[PDB]
C-alpha cells in the first residue's frame, strides 16, 4: 500500500532520527527502585530544549516465550544489581505497517516510564499511554511514542507494550489447555498492576493514574475500565476514537487456530490439542506472516475484521478479562464510576482514503448500505425487505448527491466504526452509575507542517481533513516531526492537548484557565436528558459547540426504534 519512494523517505528518515537521538542523549544516567530491583535510565534532552529522564524496557512479566507463548503473563523474576534501562526493547511480533515484512520478537513485555524530575516535591499524576494499531501492530518506542511534550508538565508518563495478533489473541475451546484468550489484555493488567505498585519510585502519585488510549488503544482502555480484574487499579480514563463495543473490537476466534495451524504446515485433525502442539512449536514470524490470510471466505462475507483479538473467553480462569461480551460487562462495571473523557476527530473516516482508491468498487455498497446495517439487526442474507429499510435509512444519512461517493463512504466510515459505538455506549453507560462525569471533545484542527506515520500509512499527503490518528502530532513526538515555532497554530495545539490531558488526569475536569484559548469555556459533562451532546471542539480555537455528528448519529439509533432492546 505504501509507495516505493515513501518506503526510501521512510528509511532516510529512520537514520536521520537515529542520529537525533543520540544528540539528545546526555551523559547523566540515574538509578531508581522497583519492586523486582533497580533500574538504570537516562536524562533526554528534546527539541525545544526541555529534559526528562527516561527508563525504557523496564519488565513486567516473563517473557512469554516456550511454555508461556499464549499463557497469561507471569510475574517477572527479580534481579540483584542495575538493570540497563537506557535503550529500548523488541516490539511484539507483527507485520511493519510501512515495510511489510515481519519484525519484533516475543519478548516484548516491557513499559517504559518518563517524568522530569526523579525526586519532585509533590506526588505527581501518572498518566498511562495503550497504543493501537487493531491488536496487530503497535509498540512503545520513542520514534513513534515520544514523551518529549507531557515532559515539559509535571506527570509521569509511561507507555506500555503488550502482545498483539495470534501470539497475543489465540483463543481455544478446551480447559484442560489453559489458552482461554486475550493473554494480550491480560498483559495490559499486568503492566497496570506494576504501576500502582511501582510508580511512586518515580515521583507518581498511586492514587491518581490516568489510562488513555487511541484506537484499538482506546478499545483497551476501556476493557481496563470494564474487567473486575483492574477494579480500583486506576482514576480515570480517556477514550480516543474508539471503545470496547466498536464492531471492530472483538470477535470470537476459537475455531481459527486451526485454520492458522493448518496455513503453517500443520497436517492434522481439528482438536485442541494437537493444534495448540503444533503452534507451541511453530516460528513466531510464521504464525504472525500467515494471520492475514486465516479468515475464511464466509467470516469475509460476514465482514469479520480481524481474525484475532479480544473475545469472550469460553471458560473462567484466574485470570480472565472478558467473561461476557463487553456490552453485558458495562452493566456491572467498576470504570463506570470514574471520570471519563471521550472524543473523536472531525473526518475519522478519512483514514480509508487509500483503500477506496486501490478499490473504487467499494462505493457500490452505497448502493443499499445493507452491508453498514449492524448484525444483530440483519437478516442472514441481508436481504429482507426490513434490512432493505434500515440501508435505506443510512443512505439517507450519508448519501448526499445523485451518486454516492468516495467521501459519502468515509463519512459513513466514521459514524459505523467511531460515532455510532460511542452513541451507543453512552445510553448504555447511563443506566449502570452515579453521576459520575462524562466529557466529549471533538479534535478538528488540520495541519501538514506537524505529521505522523499514520499519514504515510493512509498514503495521505496533501489530504486535507483531520482523519483518524491525526490528533497523535499534538500528544507524542515521532520521528517525523519537527521543531515548531512557539507562535505556530501547530506548537499552541500540543500545549493546548497535552495541557486538557494533564488537567483531566490531575482533577477528572478537563477545564482549566490556564490553558490558552480555554478562559471563556463552560465544559458540561453529557447528562441522560440530554438530546444533543455538546462538546470541546478543538480547531485553532477551543468551542464549545453541538456535535456536528449528531444528525447522522440520531439516523444510525432510529435503524432500533422497533428494536429498542437491541440498542
Amino acid at each position: 500500500n505504501v509507495s516505493l519512494m515513501e518506503k526510501l523517505k521512510w528509511k532516510i528518515k529512520c537514520i536521520e532520527n537515529k542520529f537525533l537521538n543520540y544528540r539528545l542523549t546526555t551523559n547523566e544516567t540515574v538509578v531508581a527502585e522497583t519492586e523486582y530491583g533497580k533500574v538504570k535510565g537516562v536524562k533526554r534532552l528534546t527539541v525545544y530544549d526541555d529534559s526528562y529522564y527516561s527508563f525504557e524496557g523496564i519488565p513486567y512479566a516473563q517473557p512469554p516465550v516456550g511454555e508461556l507463548r499464549f499463557k497469561a503473563p507471569q510475574r517477572p523474576t527479580p534481579w540483584d544489581g542495575v538493570r540497563d534501562c537506557c535503550n529500548h526493547k523488541d516490539k511484539s511480533v507483527q507485520v511493519d505497517f510501512i515495510a511489510g515484512k515481519v519484525c519484533g520478537s516475543e519478548d516484548c513485555l516491557y513499559l517504559s516510564v518518563y517524568t522530569n524530575n526523579l525526586n519532585p516535591e509533590t506526588k505527581r499524576p501518572v498518566l498511562v499511554y495503550i497504543h493501537g494499531g487493531d491488536f496487530i501492530i503497535g509498540e512503545n518506542h520513542r520514534d513513534m511514542y515520544g514523551p518529549d511534550y507531557f515532559i515539559k508538565k509535571d506527570v509521569v508518563l509511561i507507555n506500555i507494550q503488550y502482545r498483539l495478533g495470534a501470539l497475543g489473541f489465540l483463543s481455544l475451546n478446551s480447559e484442560d489447555l489453559n489458552v482461554p484468550g486475550n493473554a494480550g489484555l491480560k498483559d495490559q493488567v499486568m503492566a497496570l498492576r506494576w504501576i500502582k505498585n511501582n510508580c511512586a519510585n518515580f515521583g507518581g502519585n498511586p492514587d491518581n493514574i490516568t489510562v488513555f488510549g487511541e484506537s484499538a488503544g482506546a478499545a483497551s482502555t476501556h476493557y481496563m475500565m470494564l474487567t473486575e480484574q483492574t477494579r480500583g487499579l486506576f482514576h480515570r480514563g480517556i477514550l480516543m476514537s474508539g471503545n470496547a463495543i466498536c464492531p471492530w473490537a472483538n470477535t470470537q476466534c476459537q475455531h481459527r487456530a486451526f485454520t492458522l495451524a493448518k496455513l503453517a504446515g500443520y497436517k492434522g485433525e481439528d482438536n485442541d490439542k494437537d493444534v495448540l502442539e503444533f503452534l507451541m512449536k511453530a516460528k513466531p514470524q510464521d504464525l504472525i506472516k500467515l494471520e492475514e490470510k486465516v479468515l475464511t471466505l464466509e467470516e469475509r462475507t460476514n465482514m469479520v475484521v480481524f481474525p484475532f483479538g479480544p473475545t469472550v473467553e469460553p471458560y473462567q480462569t484466574a485470570d480472565c478479562v472478558l467473561p461476557k461480551h463487553p456490552r453485558e460487562m458495562v452493566k456491572t462495571a467498576w470504570g463506570n464510576s470514574i471520570p471519563t473523557m471521550m472524543g473523536n476527530t472531525s473526518y475519522e473516516g478519512l483514514f480509508f482514503t487509500s483503500i477506496l482508491k486501490q478499490t473504487p468498487m467499494l462505493v457500490k455498497e452505497l448502493e443499499t448500505c445493507v452491508n453498514f446495517v449492524p448484525s444483530e439487526l440483519a437478516d442472514a442474507e441481508r436481504t429482507a425487505p426490513e434490512t432493505l429499510e434500515m440501508g435505506a435509512k443510512i443512505k439517507k444519512a450519508h448519501v448526499t448527491g445523485e451518486t454516492p461517493t468516495a467521501d459519502n463512504f468515509m463519512d459513513l466510515c466514521s459514524h459505523i466504526y467511531f460515532w455510532f459505538p460511542m452513541h451507543r455506549l453512552l445510553q448504555l453507560r447511563f443506566n449502570h452509575t452515579s453521576g459520575t462525569p462524562v466529557y466529549l471533545y471533538r479534535f478538528d484542527f488540520d495541519s501538514e507542517d506537524l505529521i505522523n506515520p499514520y499519514r504515510i500509512m493512509r498514503s495521505g499527503r496533501g489530504v486535507k481533513g483531520v482523519s483518524h490518528a491525526d490528533e497523535l502530532s499534538y500528544f507524542f513526538w515521532n520521528q517525523l516531526a519537527k521543531r515548531m515555532p512557539k507562535e505556530s497554530r501547530e506548537y499552541k495545539t500540543i500545549e493546548r492537548m497535552t495541557g486538557i490531558w494533564i488537567q483531566f488526569a490531575t482533577t477528572g475536569n478537563p477545564y482549566s484557565n490556564e490553558i490558552e484559548g480555554m478562559e471563556n469555556v463552560s465544559w458540561d459533562p453529557i447528562k441522560k436528558s440530554d438530546e444533543v451532546y455538546k462538546c470541546l471542539n478543538i480547531s485553532d480555537e477551543l468551542k464549545m459547540i453541538d456535535v456536528p455528528e449528531m444528525d447522522k448519529i440520531k439516523q444510525w439509533e432510529s435503524m432500533f426504534e422497533k428494536h429498542r432492546d437491541l440498542f
